[PDB]
């Protein structure tokens, strides 16, 4: 196999999508091969496709998605409003090993935080992550409270022995203000920062958010991924 | 001593302040004393004061603070920014265990969540509760992304072997969309739900609260808390 990251988030909304891009747009440009795997997308009524956007915004092709609920709700929600249930446990976990191969990163996006329920019966990311020997990246906001959400997630993770690959600021403010400024210190004392993506990257086309991204973590971190 | 209570949140701004004055106020109304205390209180130069508004809605008399620091930031930022240093871990269970006393119910009201370090080196309410044998009361909203910060703050409460007390839904809206009673529901599975507060309830009067407040919790709950 290659290498298999699950890109889990502190709550909903922290950006999870965009990291998933940079983070795929850095390490292709780095010439390693990436795929991203969404088991589970809801919203779609309203146009939600996270996979959509990390092809547009980061050029990836093996974008690779079980699960589509009209209703913008958790995924058990999703499917509950729907009258269908979510995907089976080892649908995810054997898609994403099938996507793995040597040589490859691998991203497995979740929907909202770390112990949402992806899958039939109460499967989490983190489950998923167990199953596959997947590390953990935690993307985070600079917001009051991510010092909280950042160590109980860490937490959760340590406790079924799913490495922190460590963490991303998904929307850096600007200007940061003290509150960030502070947080971004204090949550490097919990973690390594691999990257703070600028607020409003999630907008750019693919070549300023190339740009962005390769500027956005560090080489040597990105090559030795794979 | 008495029954304490800890009374943490999934995050800040949860309303945990509301809840210690309505279960304060149910209380009682049952007949029990209550002292609230809060052993770190930030925000000061903005006019935050959490005991305060406990004495307003609630007319708790028995407050009991210990540090207070200026800018609205965590405590540890908070108290650097003053060139102040945090509590010890002794300092604020004596505060807790000079309060407590038979048949009284004491209220401990953290600092945003369950994980923030209320004391030097990474000591939590958490970390407190343990060392006054409390339980956790969790106050949680009806919002996206509720389940998930409620299961993680459970979960970290049982690594400690704190139990949990119940959950409260600090603010439920009226009326309540698809996202929030789907996610009542999700939570009354993970643990008890204790009460779901109305939304607005700190602008309602002395005996409107009072009111309110003697309906939102099971009687039942509330008198078992304290022999
Ligand atoms: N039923 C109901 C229910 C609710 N209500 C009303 C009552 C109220 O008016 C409001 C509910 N209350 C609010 O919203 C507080 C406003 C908010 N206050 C904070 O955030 C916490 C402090 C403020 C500054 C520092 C922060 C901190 O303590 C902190 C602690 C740890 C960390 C570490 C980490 O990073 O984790 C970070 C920060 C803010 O200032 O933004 O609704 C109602 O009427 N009826």
């Amino acid at each position: 196999g290659g290498t298999i990251l699950v890109v889990t988030g502190t709550g909903t909304g922290v950006g999870k999508t965009v990291v998933c891009a940079a983070l795929a747009s850095a390490a292709r440009q780095a010439g390693i091969d990436v795929a991203v795997c969404k088991p589970v997308q809801t919203g779609t009524a309203r146009g939600d496709d996270d996979l959509a956007e990390v092809g547009r915004l980061a050029g990836v092709t093996q974008l690779a998605g079980l699960a589509r609920y009209p209703q913008p709700m958790a995924p058990a929600a999703a499917a509950e409003h729907a009258g269908m249930a979510l995907p089976a446990r080892d649908q995810i976990v054997r898609l994403i090993a099938d996507l793995d191969r040597p040589g490859r990163l691998t991203l497995v996006e979740g929907a909202g935080g770390l112990l949402v329920e992806l899958a039939e019966p109460g499967v989490t990311l983190r489950d998923v992550a167990v199953d596959v020997a997947a590390a953990a990246l935690v993307v985070v906001t600079a917001d009051l409270g991510t010092l909280n959400h950042t160590k109980l997630t860490l937490e959760a993770l340590a406790a079924q022995q799913v490495s922190c690959a460590g963490l991303v600021i998904g929307s850096w403010p600007d200007p940061p203000g003290l509150v960030a400024a502070s947080n971004r210190s204090a949550l490097a004392r919990i973690a390594m920062v691999r990257a703070a993506l600028p607020a409003g990257a999630a907008s750019l086309d693919a070549g300023d958010f190339a740009a962005m991204s390769a500027a956005a973590f560090d080489r040597n971190w990105v090559a030795g991924l794979v």
